[PDB]
């Protein structure tokens, strides 16, 4: 048998200096965990032991730290690219700065190609854009060659912003015909890898006839075989095993987000590359694993652009900006609305029809909100300063909520209204009375919210059984603060952009900033 | 006696071409007035008359058409150069785009003096504007010399962009000095040429001892003697005559504005330089007197960019601009909240220490409001649209009004509802609830007002004695619509920026806009 080592990451999201054990900057090095530089070590260790590897990242690079902020996805070619990874499909946050800003930092500075099969181009970017981003590439690998087929979530005009000449295709419907011919090639070897999320994974992996394993992401998936070795809970065994329309086994492979984990799937083919084995995990990349010095080294030398930027001013207030507790988890707060302004701003995406904007609506605990601003050095803001309001490496996510669910989060948002507790929510796009002297559970009196399927933007009372849009944080989504209903009845959830990046393009954008207390949210 | 014709504009205020009687676009060419080429003629048919003349300007070139907009003060120095003025006082709207926009397309191209004896540089800016402005020139009339010494509305900072580095003293206290000094050098006729208003120039003929005549503006003050050539209605006699504490008598002249009229003083000195009489009015510039086909020539050329401008992209909107009457004169309209906006981001100005800006309230009637725009062309939004739903050649102003002179606008706004009038309010920085089941009068239930004197901005009840800031419609400062107690009863009032120009730079900033209609106006 031919044995391959298929080596994945996804969903790294500017992870490039190593982290916390949750994701977040790194205080305690001695326990810091990923990085660009362990994962370069552990690499070089798994090329040394494995004749046949392939490095495979499943797409969502960009975004997520001041890395992507100054450097734009320059840094993310320069460092795969001394990681020599073999191939990469396109994610839903390489289009963040839009086509321009994929072509020009990504994809001309690549040395590996980068795939999405189901992406098509029109108009002059047609012609512009053409072999730049392929359907697939077919590799060698020692004496044998393996097809890698690349896809792109066809949901990606709703969370980024690719423009109005890219058009994404079903996945399945692309895959097919690419496989097919590979396999007329003999080409007898395909690694579907892509970026769609793990439900689409498993229907590729059982509908794509030829295709041998699914590399996915999207979905920060956590797959593992055994008793896993960190706070990430499994949703399934390592490889996940998917019995095909045409009576195959095709594992599917995930590894989380943020560059903690390097995926590890070791498969044997036969002569005529049907898999007769697949077995793995992802590794911990722990501080057990050293640094690599080289990589560390060039990592701090691209640093220091980044602590000049953070000083830097992005944007002026002209008034003060009050992030404070005593009145972000009391009361409307200037701070939270200016918050949920960006949170929307950012959300703006092409719209249907009948649309002015796919959403309007936005939820933000006030315990997320750590800091004020205030007016000091004639009103500057700088990013150092916007970390210490968002100092939590959260996101700032696209949610469907049911309105009775929603109902239910601003009766939480009161339920023990009066001590400080960080459940309180800021809002934007929504407009809710309080009456504090009924029961918990019964204070919330009227709860309106803006249109988006009109063409002009105005409230109406929410719906109970109507699916609205909403922006919030990653917290929020998982269920942080008591949200409980929000985790178990959300209906999709789609993770965003970098919080502090937010609020810094919003406040970039607008130059001089002055956000009110206007009434979205009233006590009687 | 030494005989010296004093020819004078003020306040002009962008109007290049001739206009219509009120001073708005021309419509019907034959029955036209103003403009820069009938000005030509009838200034060289008095130069051909009268041995002695001075063209002066008092201030207020600057904003109020397309031109301003497109041409930034280029226009101003390359006519008033063409019309061969002897010197211009410097006006507040001289500041509108900043000390740079007043530097480089006026002061450096001008041929004539530009004078302020009032403004003091400061800072690095002390060196990089010594002598482009002065406080005063001494010009040679004949065998004569005849003293200009300019001033500027200590009000400037309030009213328009000069910065923090230069410094607007007492007309009074910096005048006084300079006309010592000129005394002491032999110029024995001196003219006072500034731009503070009649009432500052009656104060300045008083007391500056040695000023033989004031030329002032920033009032549109009209004088006449006689019965009056058009619609205007004198404030006073032309020359207005104030005794001075010297006890001379001091003709003090000004023109209106717009270029409507061309102020004509005659002035009789003795050999001392002393005023032995003093006689004129202003001459409507009227369709009897030609345009001069050179100048009219010119203009036409400078023109075809205006025509350009007028139709390219200043920003988009992804919402229905909804400025239709069934809508912006019965309710909360979102054209009327973006206009509102734009009147309130137009005068953001350096702030004292206890505000966050001078000013945060705005109304605007909804017969102000002349058309929607909507989303054709991908949303774009040109000039042209703007001039459909702004087309009166209105300016935004400020006023000061006690609370009891709004609550009655208010009760003004719905006296008469459901007919589609004019006069219905839209709004910034003020929430109203109205009652339509009560009488006239007493329809207003709430009426609640954003802060200025406040760190952060928030809403509280409107107080009856207080005296409010308030952007509005010229049309409503002069008591149009029915609005008399406005007119009546204010405490300020200061001509703006023109209305179409302060709602392109606005939606030019913000790029993309999506008003909403969100609860500024309530029923019941
Ligand atoms: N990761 C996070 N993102 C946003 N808010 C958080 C996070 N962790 C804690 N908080 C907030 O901090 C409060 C405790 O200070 C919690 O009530 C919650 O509101
Ligand atoms: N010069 C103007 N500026 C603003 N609004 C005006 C002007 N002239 C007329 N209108 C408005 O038009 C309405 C009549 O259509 C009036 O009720 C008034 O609201
Ligand atoms: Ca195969
Ligand atoms: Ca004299
Ligand atoms: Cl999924
Ligand atoms: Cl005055
Ligand atoms: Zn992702
Ligand atoms: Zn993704
Ligand atoms: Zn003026
Ligand atoms: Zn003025």
């Amino acid at each position: 048998p031919w044995e391959l080592t298929i080596l994945h990451t996804n969903d790294v999201h500017s992870r490039l200096e190593q982290t916390s054990e949750d994701s977040s900057k790194c205080v305690d090095a001695s326990r810091c965990m990923g990085g660009v530089a362990r994962l370069f070590t552990k690499v070089q260790q798994i090329r040394r032991a494995e004749p046949n590897v392939l490095l495979l990242d499943a797409g969502d690079q960009y975004q997520g730290t001041i890395w992507f902020t100054v450097y734009k996805g320059a840094e993310v070619a320069h460092f795969m690219n001394a990681l020599r990874y073999d191939a990469m499909a396109l994610g839903n946050h390489e289009f963040d700065n839009g086509v321009e800003g994929l072509i020009e930092p990504l994809l001309k500075e690549a040395k590996f190609p980068i795939l999405s099969a189901n992406i098509k181009a029109k108009g002059p970017l047609a012609s512009q854009i053409s072999g730049l981003y392929l359907p697939y590439k077919v590799l060698p690998v020692g004496d044998e060659v393996v097809g890698i087929v690349g896809y792109t979530s066809k949901e990606t005009p709703f969370l980024s912003n690719p423009g109005t000449n890219l058009v994404f295709e079903d996945e399945i419907t692309a895959l097919q015909p690419e496989v097919d011919k590979l396999k007329t090639l003999n080409v007898n070897k395909i690694i579907a890898l892509g970026h769609s999320g793990f439900e689409m994974d498993k229907l590729i992996a059982q509908k794509v006839r030829g295709v041998d394993v699914v590399v996915g992401g999207h979905s920060n998936t956590f797959l593992y075989t055994g008793n896993p070795p960190s706070k990430e809970v499994p949703a399934g065994k390592y490889p996940f095993i998917v019995t095909s329309d045409d009576g195959r086994k095709v594992p599917v492979v995930q590894a989380y987000a943020f560059g903690k984990y390097l995926g590890y799937l070791k498969i044997e083919f036969d002569e005529r590359g049907n898999v007769i084995s697949s077995h793995g995990n992802p590794i911990l990349l722990d501080s057990s694993i050293p640094e690599d010095p080289s990589i560390k080294a060039d990592i701090n030398k691209w640093r220091i652009k980044l602590d000049d930027y953070s000083t830097q001013e992005l944007g002026k207030t002209i008034v003060y900006l009050d992030g404070s507790s005593q009145s972000c988890r009391f009361r409307e707060c200037n701070m939270g609305n200016l918050i949920c302004d960006a949170m929307i701003n950012n959300n703006l995406r092409h719209a249907d029809e009948m649309f002015w904007n796919h959403v309007s609506m936005c939820i933000l605990n006030g315990g997320g909100i750590r800091s004020p601003i205030d007016e000091r050095n004639d009103g500057t803001i700088t990013w150092e300063n916007l970390a210490a309001v968002l100092p939590f490496g959260g996101t700032f996510d696209l949610v469907q909520l049911k309105g009775s669910t929603l109902k239910k989060a601003f009766e939480h948002s009161v339920h023990r209204y009066g001590q400080s507790t960080g459940e309180f929510l800021q809002v934007g796009g929504i407009h809710v009375v309080y009456d504090l002297s009924r029961k918990p559970g019964d204070r919330v009196v009227k709860l309106d919210v803006l249109c988006t399927a009109c063409a002009v933007p105005s409230y109406d009372p929410l719906k109970m059984d109507e699916v609205y849009k909403v922006i919030l944080p990653n917290f929020l989504a998982n269920g942080g603060d008591g949200f409980q209903m929000i985790k178990d009845e959300l209906l999709r959830h789609d993770s965003g952009d970098q919080d502090i990046n937010v609020v810094s393009t919003y406040i970039s954008k607008m130059k001089v900033i002055y956000p009110a207390v206007e009434g979205r949210i009233k006590f009687s």
